[PDB]
């Protein structure tokens, strides 16, 4: 009879170079089509699991679309939680840290937040949550296999703080939720996800998370369920952030809890508002492949090697002219 309802989304990569391009547009429009979704269903916080911006120092523009966006969500009363990825600056994110929990937003850009009670809309207590962001390992070693070391750091955090959310929830029937930044065993990845913990641990086991009702990831950016658990998920970047993941689905997550646990975790679909496509062939068949749309579709073309990548270069820079579209990237 008491519902708690979150969205978890991640890798937003405000700001991105994306072949000289701006993804300001796109991120504009998901960022407006999150706070109709935050409306249409109720929804009592936002969870932002890492990778807000592109860099640490994000354009003019990028900072004002996550400003504004932090803005317009005071119309619904939805919560909203910012936590850091590993492209993130902790300072850059903590600038407006203490701004924010004016507008109903927690800023955690470091590692040792305590728990904290997540209310519904109504003020009262919805989900306990351990709000973890990327845990970088100089913010949690203890006195310098250091594989070993690493692994068993992130292991322990999660354990005090998951005691610490059982401690705060006392009796309550609420939810625990756990959030993350990294890479778990497994995990599929793409282009743009950038190695973390280089040299110190190549990958994090899900079977070393505590038991959470739910634990929100990110850091990678195809949505999926982790080590086979429903309730432990990547949910990708809003945006497709590189070539490879065009044409697959993008999604935010609605997670409801009922009567303290997990009732549901559904996908919603991100409208694609930015058409893009990768090639693969030779001369003829890109020229066959490029037949015939407001915003022009951003292509990459790839294939085997047809003479020196210079060269190949101007002929396809020839092929390509006066077309409805454009041209960001041509390998081999
Ligand atoms: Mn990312
Ligand atoms: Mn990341």
């Amino acid at each position: 009879i008491e519902f708690m309802r979150i969205l978890h989304t991640s890798d937003w990569h405000l700001g991105q170079n994306f072949y000289s391009k701006s993804r300001e547009a796109e991120h504009q429009a998901f960022l407006d089509w999150l706070l109709e979704t935050a409306q249409t269903h109720q929804v009592d916080a936002i969870i932002v699991a890492g990778d807000v911006f592109d860099t640490g120092s994000p354009p003019s523009y990028a900072r004002t679309l996550y400003n504004r966006f932090v803005v317009n969500l005071q119309q619904t009363g939805c919560h909203l939680v910012v936590l850091a990825g590993n492209h993130d600056s902790v300072a850059t994110l903590n600038e407006s840290r203490d701004i924010m929990a004016f507008l109903n937003t927690t800023v955690v850009a470091s590692a040792g937040h305590a728990p904290q009670i997540l209310p519904r809309r109504d003020g009262t207590p919805g989900a306990v949550l351990c709000p973890i962001p990327f845990l970088r390992p100089r913010d949690i070693i203890t006195s310098q296999e250091k594989q070993q070391h690493l692994l068993a750091a992130i292991t322990d955090y999660y354990q005090q703080h998951y005691a610490d959310a059982c401690k705060l929830r006392g009796d309550q029937p609420l939810p625990i939720i756990a959030t993350g930044h990294l890479t778990t065993v497994g995990a599929s990845k793409s282009d743009a996800v950038r190695d973390i913990y280089i040299g110190t641990l190549d990958a994090f086991p899900a079977q070393n998370f505590p038991p959470a009702d739910y634990i929100a990831l990110g850091h990678i950016h195809r949505a999926q369920i982790i080590g086979g658990m429903e309730h432990v998920r990547y949910c990708g970047s809003p945006i497709p952030l590189s070539f490879d993941e065009c044409g697959k689905s993008k999604y935010v997550h609605l997670v409801t809890f009922s009567n303290g646990k997990l009732e549901s975790v559904e996908n919603l679909n991100v409208p694609v508002t930015q058409p893009m496509a990768v090639l693969k062939g030779d001369l003829a068949s890109i020229t066959a492949q490029l037949e015939q749309q407001e915003p022009p579709v951003w292509l990459d073309i790839e294939i085997t090697t047809d003479e020196y990548l210079h060269d190949i270069q101007r002929k396809i820079q020839a092929l390509t002219e006066s077309l409805p579209v454009e041209v960001l990237l041509v390998r081999r």
